[PDB]
């Protein structure tokens, strides 16, 4: 009915966005398709798209490790290993597929609603004799084989990490740590109470000793130096433009009120008198004692030295000389520091009430979008055909996919918004924000996507009930309530799964920026420097996507098992593309580590808690509860073995073991018998100044 | 009717307990009572009880901490602490006395039962709306005031340690530390492997080292010897005894089968030969090698040496290489040591199940307890008066406190069972095996005392309607269910709060043991040594103790305002009683610190929000849910404090600051110049022999 019609409309659009990529591969001045590289007719049809489709796979292990993106192999664990563990399913599912072809077979009155004759395997005739039995029994092996791979993909994954970890050059995160928190100074010392704690404690050859002074009050010119660059830029570029042909007008309006722009020198005179004189000032401010903020950074003679400090608490209070991991150079997020310990309290505790409102205001869009796509059983009472468009029309009841498109739409600038907020919160590293503003972004979308979509669907299901309609009205909801949802499912996978992938390839964003800079009357001037700016970054929305789709799919396993091959499909596809895409161009800059991968255990374990516990809820109306004591005895052996595994395995990795440490230490010191660890660890973390 | 009598059974037992003690001070040979002082006619009546009831009180915390039980001042902040606490308690109990006085006088037809004109002040009238606003807003200051005083108590808890932290001695505690799981030496080296990985690292001057062999191997024998010198001066006393007199006739049974014993030589030739043999064979045996335990001591130069390595992991593996803080040489537990890693979980497990069966068998005795209670509804309708007893006389219907005494019979003997069962569970220390010990115990009796005992006496309340009845059907066993079980409680706390302390001072079991060995025809021989052995170890059954009358009271607080005035006229004599035993002889030897304040907290924070949650529950029946939104409220706001307590303080106590330890090892260097540390920490940790 629907399902059968939204498969067109997108498989329509994936073939023509897949033939745009071939055809705008082979040409001459777009060569951002493979920026990374240069760092240092039948016959094109049917034959062409396999040029890269299958070289892709073709890249071991080793060689990917051993590239660009050090710490990506692990993030392909998701798309590839994917498949793997979904694998299980799919095995599970040709013994499963056969009481889906011998339950849809039986056939009754099926007065669900009205006279629906459709997949109904789901609930065919209640009080089953000898059906319900292996439904009761696959549940075992749907947790059992699932928790058995994830064992060995996570001691894998440890091992691997473990290798790595023995493998890596002489970065600063293992050398330099950041102590925030130091005491109020008697008003009289910046610096000679610091250093004095450090050397009567373990000295560890104490190297350089940085004051970190207050980062917003020079740090914001700075960043608006590196700005009013490109505007500068912007403003000069004018100039060498207008006047190529004849200089005649200019912009104008450019924003606010106003005629239009009045000179070129005279643009530049403001970021030059009231630019210079303002940054003049606040760069002799920081060579100053103004403001002189508690927080420095600390190094020791190796890895370890700094390895086996940096793990207590040096005060007798937990809120004093604060030692946490300083992250790559690169990575410090200079500009939200210098924050009072006081206010994060605060900024955690406000910012979250503007986030709880949020939620409050963000209900009435499920409704305006679960509204205009079943249409049977809205517009049969109380509404009817408007003039101007004819319902009746196949045409027109094909658009049930139209909400779904449109969904994306209001999707796409929240995370932005949540992404200043989680800024605005403060913190330390980049690192911990990127990871943070996922997981806040998977719980908003928890208790909105699943729970907040099925509650607003049922009420707006039975709430127009009015003359030709049954019982409804004190049980008769909940029988089924959740089958009639995975219509939206199925067609929301079919506009995100495959249009929503599809949408990355081209990079119909930057592409057009890389079309406007070619316009900039530029032959050879930084224009392989600057072509190659923007990046992939998309971890923040492409983690917590990955996971509502496994939520999905490892509920409706058990109810719809029907939606399992319609998945994998997709999910090959995104592997394989992004398996083409870290290799070629991704301009990846953030390795820290890999220690978000107990995250995603930890909050797909309880994934699984929660179908196992809304399973129980569901078909324990029928009879007997001779159901509960199987999905009553599973989640604790499902929360044992977590347990285990988190007393087992998890301490190993996110903890910095000292056996390997020296091991590590001892062949670096006897590969290098120099020092030399003091030239560029000095001017490692400071201003561009 | 139960509680007016149950009164004068208790302090007419109390008087005559104390009376006795007074009796029994003034005594010539018991010289127990104050045994560790030489470790280096109305007169009496009326005015000889108050020799030591003010005394007492006399001795300032400074005193207190530089006495016996250096680290029993902080075991005395329960019963000091907790009228303290109380007084909160106590003065909002006063202003509740009045709507107490102001909710009884209202009389109305008060059919509960059957015209039961009694204490009935909880639900007398419907609410009114004029009386519940009060029991309402009570609650509010139920919590707030109480979490205010454990703020500052516990703050003053930290002060104190960390104050004393920074005077004690030289203890091997911080400077030996327990290394346990070494990993199997592959059949070649004992000790070889172990001072090759603390040379490679951090030398601090690594101290001698003591590799732990099998314990239950040597250790079987020298306990066997430990006690067969006790046997043998049991043997030795029949020819100090009997020849004494006249050699007439010597033991017979004791124990099992047999006319009597031989003679005396023959019984000593046991010990040696056979006896003799088998120590000396053990004694060669671990002296060569033959069973090599993965267990040894390590050591540095001071306390921050250790503290400072011994909180980390060693190992990329969380199970080889455990680094434990080793307890003092008094309370290293040298008994059940040696045991593998791999059945430290299967002990924890197995041992675990045999414990869940012990409450699904320990359930018809709290049925039985409470069956001769309240006649009152029971021998009412199918039973009757029985011959040779009248029921109706007074005399038989105040027997209503004898289940109430008799149940404490049913209760010391299965801590012992629980005490055997922990040691078998097999632990490092017995510091944490003592409150592992009680931890246990508190829980098992928690889900049993409390909600055991209602769940029970529910239901055979209610089982036994027959005719002359009232609906008791499907609702009507909720509405009044709890108030019917304070008069059990009213019962046990006069037959436990008042003579189970009591029954303390007298020392009726070790009193027996000293009248016993006066009789063993010594003059000075250790007489003044072995009559100190026995001491008074009593905090495994003290601490759950304590926490069942809070739990009690806490709930009904709220819903029964008449207890809280019998339960501190006790909480005061305890502890001005437990003071006396522990100024004058308590002999106790086990301390390890203070680190179990926390436990406490922690334990009765999750008290409050049980009694909370239960209080929502009963009220929230009547009527609408008016008084939800503080019960709900209310509870969230308790997690709020205890996450901020458990943020801010907890690390402080539990953890060693690495300021405090440098500031004492400077005075502490400073003071001695000589090293004099390698001689008494050599043989600190050894076997008798």
């Amino acid at each position: 009915t629907v399902s059968d019609i939204g498969l067109s409309a997108a498989i329509n659009v994936s073939m023509a966005v897949a033939f745009l990529l071939v055809f705008a591969f082979l040409r001459l001045q777009p060569i951002n398709d493979r920026v990374y590289f240069p760092k240092w007719l039948n016959m094109r049809s049917y034959l062409k798209f396999l040029s890269w489709m299958p070289a892709a796979l073709k890249m071991p292990e080793d060689e990917l490790i051993n590239h660009a993106g050090l710490d990506s192999a692990v993030y392909l664990r998701i798309y590839l290993t994917g498949i793997k563990i979904f694998v299980p399913i799919s095995i599970l599912a040709s013994l499963v597929l056969f009481p889906v072809n011998w339950t849809n077979d039986t056939l009754d009155s099926m007065k669900v609603v009205h006279s629906k004759i459709d997949k109904l395997s789901i609930s065919n005739i209640p009080y089953g004799s000898n059906r319900f039995v292996t439904h009761l029994v696959m549940a075992y092996a749907v947790t059992f084989w699932t928790c058995y791979v994830l064992f060995r993909e996570y001691e894998i994954i440890t091992t691997m990490r473990l290798r790595f970890l023995a493998s890596e050059k002489r970065r600063p995160d293992q050398f330099t740590v950041l102590v925030r928190n130091i005491p109020p100074d008697p008003d009289e010392s910046i610096s000679e109470l610091v250093e004095h704690f450090f050397l009567v404690n373990h000295p560890d050859h104490y190297l350089r000793h940085q004051v970190v002074y207050n980062a917003n009050k020079l740090a914001d010119l700075v960043e608006k130096k590196k700005k009013l660059q490109n505007w500068l830029d912007y403003y000069q570029l004018k100039y060498e433009r207008n006047p190529s042909k004849r200089p005649t007008t200019k912009t104008g309006f450019l924003g606010c009120f106003g005629s239009e722009v009045d000179a070129i020198e005279y643009y530049k005179a403001e970021i030059e008198k009231i630019g210079k004189e303002e940054a003049d000032e606040r760069q002799k401010i920081m060579k100053d004692p103004q403001s002189a903020v508690p927080a420095a950074f600390v190094s020791f003679r190796s890895r370890w030295g700094a390895a086996v400090c940096a793990q207590t608490q040096q005060t007798s209070n937990p809120t004093v000389w604060i030692t946490e991991w300083a992250p790559e150079p690169r990575d410090v997020y200079w500009n939200n520091l210098s924050i009072p310990f006081v206010s994060l309290t605060v900024r955690r505790l406000i910012v979250a009430v503007a986030f709880f409102f949020l939620n409050f205001f963000y209900v009435i869009p499920i409704a305006f979008v679960q509204s205009l796509a079943s249409l049977e059983g809205i517009e049969k009472a109380l509404p009817f055909l408007k003039p101007l468009i004819k319902i009746d029309v196949i045409k027109s009841f094909i658009q049930g996919f139209l909400p779904g498109i449109a969904l994306k739409v209001f999707l796409i600038l929240l995370p932005t918004i949540l992404m200043f907020m989680s800024k605005f919160e403060g913190l330390i590293s980049q690192s911990s924000l990127e990871r943070r503003s996922a997981s806040k972004y998977y719980i908003f979308l928890f208790f909105n996507v699943f729970l907040g979509s099925i509650v607003t669907g049922s009420a707006l299901d039975q709430l127009k009930a009015y003359i030709h309609q049954s019982a409804n009205e004190i049980p008769r909801t909940i029988g089924v309530a959740i089958p009639m949802r995975a219509t939206f499912f199925i067609t929301y996978v079919m506009v995100d799964g495959w249009t929503g992938v599809a949408g990355e390839i081209l990079r119909l964003r930057a592409l057009i920026i890389f079309h406007l800079k070619n316009f900039f009357l530029v032959k050879t001037e930084k224009d392989r420097e600057e072509a190659m700016d923007p990046g992939s970054i998309c971890f923040d929305w492409c983690e917590p996507r990955i996971q509502l789709y496994f939520l999905l799919g490892l509920v409706y396993a058990v109810v719809t098992p029907l939606l399992l091959p319609f998945i994998l499909v997709f999910f090959g596809l995104a592997y394989v593309v992004y398996r083409h895409q870290i290799i070629n161009v991704y301009n990846q800059q953030y390795e820290s580590g890999a220690q978000f991968w107990p995250s995603v255990h930890g909050r797909i374990i309880i994934a699984l808690i929660v179908s196992q516990l809304l399973l129980i809820g569901l078909l324990s109306t029928k009879g007997f509860e001779e159901t509960t004591p199987v999905l009553v005895v599973l989640p604790v052996l499902t929360f044992w073995f977590y347990k285990y595994c988190k007393n087992r395995f998890e301490p190993a990795f996110v903890r910095n073991p000292l056996q390997e440490a020296m091991r590590k230490d001892t062949l670096e010191r006897a590969r290098e018998p120099t020092f030399d660890l003091k030239a560029y660890l000095a001017n490692a973390y400071l201003h561009p100044v």
